[PDB]
């Protein structure tokens, strides 16, 4: 009955850790008056915002998230924003509470969010079982280290309804089994046609703005005595009953820009208040680019001997390393212009800092490792007689080590690096290829390591002893598809992506892992 104004600004956030938020001015016919509509924290559950274009769906979302942010710090509240419209939730990306920001085409990013949520819900259910509780409200009441509330904010659900099936199933899980774990879901939507019942029924609070066709309103909420006028912000908010309400604006302002300017100021203020509070981490993602300098410093946390860091795990964004103690040898398998020489550089850079006794470097055709020559540990090999000298010199040391081993108790690395296997078998005979193969099965435990790079066909072409010995090596770095090499039997599909310089596969023990290889320069 009482006339509702067209524009109202929300009250100032003046209650730390509030349990109720004024989101709009509602008509209360039972009193024939007006008062704030208070959304109950946790209890009122997930929020579904509906209405036609231009009637305040995204505006309501902004008022909610900014209100919650004023009461809780980024350690208590985490935002995951899915902006599947026209960047309506883009400003909120600067909120300290915003853990990550997702877009409609962020396919890799979204799939990793799903992985995180599945694990996070698992961990939370396991933390509850220890405290013998079933609610985060109970857990955070009996715990020293409290769990942060997670909110999945999704704008424009219309694109999920059709274009993204696998992602919708997860959203249904979040809405159905999320409240108890501390995970809540707020979403806007225009067309309510294909919103499944297990999602709609888990949207306890429904904020329904004006619809051009009254049919959609009847689908969301039941029959009502009152209807909403075509006024932006005007809505029927149903939880138990529908209350005619004018939703509050995100901030003060006589027009849109003035409001948006004040919103930006408020977010700067929250940034000042919560400055001493740690902000949530984003979903573990691989960097756009990766240099050896960056990889060595900010990623390699542990620099232990006998371990060779070769790249970043795609899934965990953590460095995978070669265990020289359990896998003394390694193959660099790849294709034309894929990253073979660069991987060799990574191994060499990982060496030279572990105090090797000697490093025999047999460069390839292009001479792309001539810069590593003349170093105080590297024996750059060009000629055939020079190679024979290094092998026989390595033979002497490894033989004495065998005599030092028999004498005393149960080694600094003696390393033989081959940038090109094709070039090796082009400047040597099948007899010397047997000598190298012999040293591998005789001195492997005495600190002798080999690293041979080359294209996939180079490892399967030969019938010689060296080829036979190399195809028994279980550890490898693949700068090629798993479906384009005959050395290792690895699971794959036709839909596996193509490899490009900067990526590859870390292979050991019959298992593999997509890795990001740093660029050495
Ligand atoms: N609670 C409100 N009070 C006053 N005006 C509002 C309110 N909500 C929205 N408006 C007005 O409506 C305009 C657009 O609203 P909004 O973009 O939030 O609707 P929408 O449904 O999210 O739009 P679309 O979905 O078509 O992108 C704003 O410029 C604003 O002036
Ligand atoms: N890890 C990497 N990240 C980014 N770019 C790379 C990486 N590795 C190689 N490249 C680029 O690939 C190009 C070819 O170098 P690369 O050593 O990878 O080829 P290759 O494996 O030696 O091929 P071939 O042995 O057939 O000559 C170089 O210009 C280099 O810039
Ligand atoms: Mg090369």
């Amino acid at each position: 009955l009482p006339p509702l104004p067209p524009r109202l600004a929300r009250p100032a956030s003046v209650t730390a850790e509030a349990n109720a938020f004024p989101i709009g001015l509602k008509d209360e016919p039972e009193l024939q008056s007006q008062s704030d509509y208070f959304y109950q924290w946790l209890e009122d559950g997930n929020i579904g915002i509906f209405g036609s274009a231009g009637y305040g769906k995204s505006t309501t979302m902004m008022t909610l998230l900014l209100s919650f942010a004023g009461a809780y710090n980024p350690a208590q509240l985490h935002y995951y924003i899915f902006d599947f419209g026209n960047s309506a939730l883009l400003p909120l990306r600067q909120l300290p509470h915003t853990a990550d920001y997702f877009r409609l085409d962020d396919e890799k990013k979204i799939e990793k969010f799903i992985k995180f949520m599945k694990e996070e819900m698992e961990q939370r259910k396991q933390r509850f079982m220890e405290k013998e509780v079933s609610t985060i409200k109970l857990y955070n009441a009996l715990s020293e280290e409290k769990l942060p509330i997670i909110i999945v904010a999704l704008d424009n659900f219309d694109v999920v309804k059709e274009e993204m099936p696998d992602f919708e199933t997860q959203l249904i899980q979040y809405a159905r089994d999320g409240q108890s774990l501390g995970i809540f879901f707020i979403m806007t939507a225009t067309r309510v046609s294909g919103i499944r019942p297990p999602l709609m029924n888990n949207l306890k609070t429904k904020i329904v703005h004006y619809f051009i066709d009254s049919s959609e309103k009847f689908s969301l909420i039941g029959r009502t005595p009152y209807d909403v006028d075509p006024i932006p912000g005007r809505a029927l908010i149903k939880k138990d009953n529908a209350a005619l309400t004018q939703i509050y604006l995100p901030a003060d302002g006589e027009d849109d820009i003035e409001v948006l300017e004040n919103v930006k100021r408020e977010m700067e203020r929250l940034k000042e208040v919560y400055q001493h509070i740690p902000k949530p981490k984003p979903i573990p993602m691989l960097p756009p680019r990766l240099s050896m300098s960056v990889f060595t410093n900010t990623y390699v946390q542990h620099r232990a001997s006998g371990f060779i860091p070769v790249g970043l795990d795609e899934q965990t964004v953590r460095p995978v390393a070669i265990n020289m103690r359990t896998d003394p040898h390694c193959l660099i398998v790849g294709q034309s212009r894929k990253g073979k020489t660069n991987v060799v550089k990574v191994i060499l850079e990982s060496l030279l800092v572990q105090e090797p006794e000697s490093i025999g470097l047999l460069d390839g055709i292009d001479r792309g490792l001539a810069g590593y020559a003349n170093r105080d540990d590297i024996t750059y090999i060009e000629a055939k007689e020079r190679l024979a000298q290094w092998l026989n010199e390595a033979d002497a040391v490894l033989q004495q080590r065998e005599r030092e081993y028999i004498q005393a108790v149960n080694w600094p690395p003696v390393v033989f690096v081959v940038d090109s296997l094709l070039r090796l078998q082009q400047e040597t005979d099948s007899i010397m290829q047997g000598r190298i193969a012999n040293m591998m099965k005789q001195y492997s435990h005495l600190g002798f390591h080999v690293f041979v790079a080359g294209n996939a066909n180079e490892f399967v072409k030969g019938f010689d002893a060296l080829t036979a010995e190399l195809k028994q090596i279980r550890q490898a770095i693949l700068v090629t598809k798993k479906s384009e090499q005959s050395l290792f039997a690895l699971p794959f599909t036709r839909n596996e992506q193509e490899i490009e310089p900067g990526f590859g596969y870390f292979v050991v023990g019959g298992k593999d892992q997509k890795i990001q290889i740093p660029k050495v320069e």
